[PDB]
């Protein structure tokens, strides 16, 4: 599992940490996170997000 970053704030989705307080577990790859969660930042959606390679 690879990071991705929101490329409108820098947020860093990392994938071992997860997003608990919104609801998505540690372990969960980013193409596994329900396609309706937003950037904890800044509150874009996932079409934002880039693969960190
Ligand atoms: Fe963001």
């Amino acid at each position: 599992m690879k990071k991705y970053t929101c490329t409108v704030c820098g947020y860093i989705y990392n994938p071992e940490d997860g997003d608990p307080d919104n609801g998505v577990n540690p372990g969960t790859d980013f193409k596994d996170i329900p396609d309706d969660w937003v950037c904890p930042l800044c509150g874009v959606g996932k079409d934002q997000f880039e693969e960190v390679e």
